């Protein structure tokens, strides 16, 4: 099926997922000179104090940290959003090299990784129904650059040994996501999609201006993961990102 290889790679998604060439994909290049300062845009409201992490899973394209979204425990509001969005999972996109990995680019500049915190609009009742709405999901995008280690990310890094192959999961409780946030909540927002099939166009993207720094040895551990399941040929989990798509008249608004 779909992957990042030269045969099932992004250039091919359109064949099974026609929406691949739609009007509101995901990711895009953020042209900061053409982005519109919108003063009407409110400050983002992140309440992750009550977050309930459960587990970490290698799903064959990335590793996901799942959160209990049975109640308004970890939410997102404000910004360009109306209503409350619940956090369900976070995952990353990284590269083979430090000079690539992020999905979204800023003035053509690519970061070494990209953190996506996924939220769904509670008014729709479940994740499943939210993916059928144009205002269904809200993803908080965070760039990672190589520098100094991120204390808050180490617990994740250390468990990676346990879920090296596809389909493996490990208990992952009491993980506090507040540790992955930059200092500033300045952002860019635009109407987009999911960056992996089924590439559904129900995402409001919120890309933070300020990048978090992680160390070289932190990113290195991401790179030791496998796309494959146990007892199969080893294919290192690298370059699990989608190239920038055409903006097509959409406008990118800045909160700053
Ligand atoms: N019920 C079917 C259709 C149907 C109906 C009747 C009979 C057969 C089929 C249906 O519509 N299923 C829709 C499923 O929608 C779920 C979307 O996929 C789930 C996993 N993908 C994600 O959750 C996901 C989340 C975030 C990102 S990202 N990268 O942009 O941050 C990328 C992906
Ligand atoms: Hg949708
Ligand atoms: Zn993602």
């Amino acid at each position: 099926h779909w992957g990042y290889g030269k045969h099932n790679g992004p250039e091919h998604w359109h064949k099974d997922f026609p929406i691949a060439k739609g009007e509101r994909q995901s990711p895009v290049d953020i042209d900061t000179h053409t982005a519109k300062y919108d003063p009407s845009l409110k400050p983002l409201s992140v309440s992750y104090d009550q977050a309930t992490s459960l587990r970490i899973l290698n799903n064959g394209h990335a590793f996901n940290v799942e959160f209990d979204d049975s109640q308004d425990k970890a939410v997102l509001k404000g910004g360009p959003l109306d209503g409350t969005y619940r956090l369900i999972q976070f995952h990353f996109h990284w590269g083979s090299l430090d000079g690539q990995g992020s999905e979204h680019t800023v003035d053509k500049k690519k970061y070494a990784a990209e953190l996506h915190l996924v939220h769904w609009n509670t008014k729709y009742g479940d994740f499943g129904k939210a993916v059928q709405q144009p205002d269904g999901l809200a993803v908080l995008g965070i760039f990672l650059k190589v520098g100094s280690a991120k204390p808050g990310l180490q617990k994740v890094v250390d468990v990676l040994d346990s879920i090296k192959t596809k389909g493996k999961s490990a208990d992952f409780t009491n993980f506090d996501p507040r540790g992955l946030l930059p200092e500033s909540l300045d952002y860019w927002t635009y109407p987009g999609s999911l960056t992996t099939p089924p590439l559904l166009e129900c995402v409001t993207w919120i890309v933070l201006k300020e990048p978090i720094s992680v160390s070289s040895e932190q990113v290195l551990k991401f790179r030791k993961l496998n796309f494959n399941g146990e007892g199969e040929p080893e294919e290192l989990m690298v370059d699990n990102w989608r190239p920038a798509q055409p903006l097509k008249n959409r406008q990118i608004k800045a909160s700053f």
